[PDB]
């Protein structure tokens, strides 16, 4: 299959990248230079994750050193919701540009529906400890990522986490000038979001699925939590391919013609888990994996579940 899909931009969009959630500031440059090194394309970042300088460090070194030219890599990074307000967006995304040390992005996504106050806080609590929303409109929001279009700081701007009512809000908003290129959401094969993906696809809107290994490495997981990596009816399709469990798990999304962006800071399985484009898993394959899911969301975001823009209440 391709390496890259379209955009409604025009531009082409590699379908496998690396993720830098939880990546230490110590290991994600070495980290980021090896996935280059073996022939990454595409890096999926965020100011929250507070690592955008490091990751930035070894891109410029790639650059510099000539290993990849600039229009052949594919940068994204996403707005923190404490950004909502349309006179902070341009500031946040400069911010992005400046850390990561590039004059533009490929792709810009508003994190989450929710916008939270402004302020040094990334999650601003009330006494009782909710979090304080912002009362910016989500399509204000949209149109201040659509001037950074008409500036020249990002190339396509998308959303992340937004559920199908809110992805239909932006669709619908009056005046429209870009639509969202991208909706990065959690897909694995216990949450395989059937309903949610067919509608983005039948908008034109390029799904990207995060956490493809089931995000093992996430804070609040819990010892009796499920395992996707140690699955045994996983690793048996694994066993049969001759690939590794992580290799089917990353190729599962792509022939959904999805976009995947599996996060690791061991060099070893960034070299491995780039090494999909090599095998097919049957139609058979891709239903039983399919037949997995549990509705199993590791992303809730639990803390926001008050929030009047919370997206997981609604079915899909
Ligand atoms: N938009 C959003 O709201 C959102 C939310 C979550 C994630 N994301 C994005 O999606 C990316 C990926 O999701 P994620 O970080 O939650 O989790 P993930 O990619 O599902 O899993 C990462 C974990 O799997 C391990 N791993 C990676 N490759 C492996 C392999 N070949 N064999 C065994 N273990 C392997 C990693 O270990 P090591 O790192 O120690 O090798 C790490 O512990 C994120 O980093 C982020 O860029 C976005
Ligand atoms: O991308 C990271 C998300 O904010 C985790 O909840």
């Amino acid at each position: 299959m391709a390496s890259r899909l379209l955009l409604n931009n025009g531009a082409k969009m590699p379908i496998l990248g690396l993720g830098t959630w939880k990546s230490p500031p110590g290991q994600v440059t070495e980290a980021v230079k090896v996935a280059i090194d073996v022939g990454y394309r595409h890096i999926d970042c965020a100011h929250v994750y507070q690592n955008e300088n490091e990751v930035g460090v070894a891109i410029q070194e790639k650059l510099r050193e000539q290993v990849v030219k600039r229009e052949e890599l594919f940068i994204v990074s996403k707005l923190w919701c404490t950004y909502h307000e349309k006179g902070l967006v341009k500031g946040a995304c400069q911010k992005t540009l400046s850390d990561l040390k590039l004059d533009y992005l490929d792709l810009y996504l508003i994190h989450w529906p929710t916008g939270f106050k402004p302020g040094k806080e990334f999650f601003p609590l009330d006494e009782s400890g909710n979090v304080v929303p912002s009362d910016t409109n989500i399509l204000d929001t949209w149109a201040a990522m659509e001037e950074l279009v008409d500036e020249g700081l990002v190339k396509a701007i998308g959303i992340s986490n937004f559920n199908h009512l809110q992805v239909e809000m932006i669709l619908n908003k009056p005046g429209l000038k870009y639509k969202p290129a991208v909706n990065q959401i959690e897909c694995h094969p216990y949450l395989t979001q059937e309903k949610l993906i067919q509608y983005c696809q039948s908008k034109g809107i390029v799904v990207t699925a995060y956490s493809p290994l089931g995000s093992p490495d996430r804070p609040w997981a819990k010892p009796e939590d499920p395992s996707l990596l140690e699955d045994p009816r996983i690793k048996a399709i694994a066993a049969k391919h001759n690939k590794t469990t992580a290799q089917v798990l990353i190729r599962f999304p792509m022939q959904r013609n999805l976009v995947v962006i599996p996060k690791s800071v061991t060099p070893e399985r960034i070299a491995e888990n780039f090494k999909v484009f090599d095998f097919e898993l049957s139609s058979q394959d891709m239903t039983t994996l399919l037949s997995y899911n549990r509705n199993w969301r590791v992303c809730a975001l639990l803390s926001c579940t008050s929030h009047k823009d919370y997206p997981f209440h609604e079915e899909f």
